[PDB]
RNA sequence: GGGAGACUUGAGUGCAGAAGAGGAGAGUGGAAUUCCAUGUGUAGCGGUGAAAUGCGUAGAUAUAUGGAGGAACACCAGUGGC
């Protein structure tokens, strides 16, 4: 329950983001997101309700008993900066930022376009 | 134009060097996805102009450690090269 500190891993997309706080091997002490919170439609992909799923789940997280945190960011979306000053305001300290956003090396073959 | 020649500039051979995703055969790789297994953790995930179909409480998404399998080769990479 107790511990010192973990992860942030802050998965944002173009329709939501979903915010996870883990130790450092890997198990899990929070998550939440947008439709966690209630938001819907378009307003999955906002810097504020990236920001309120940063606020409940450092709630919880605080609950459980840390107090800082590494920071993973993946994918696209602008709820990353957000979410890191919520982060910040609701007490755990940024240890330090590195993105693992995923390079293919051409690996596959990704859908069609949205259009023809 | 035909025939008998002669010559080396054209064409080619030889000496020595240069470059190169040039081609065929063989094997090998790290990244990423998908799936499978093990844990953490639990209610939404995904998607949209809006939604919805779907997937998910039988443990989803996500997260961490491996494994299987295929395909393509980030940077270098450029009206650059063959």
């Amino acid at each position: 329950k107790n511990i010192e500190s973990g992860v942030a891993h802050i998965h944002s997309t173009f329709n939501n983001t979903i915010v996870m706080i883990t130790d450092t091997h890997g198990n899990a002490l929070a998550w939440s997101s947008a439709g966690s919170l209630g938001f819907k439609g378009s307003k999955k992909s906002t810097p504020f309700a990236a920001q309120m799923a940063a606020e409940a789940a450092t709630k919880v997280a605080m609950e459980h008993g840390l107090k800082t945190v590494d920071v993973t960011v993946k994918g696209p979306g602008s709820g990353r900066e957000a979410a890191i000053r919520s982060l910040q305001a609701t007490g755990l300290e940024v240890t330090a930022i590195r993105d693992v956003t995923p390079v293919p090396h051409n690996g596959c073959r990704p859908p069609k376009r949205r259009r023809v």
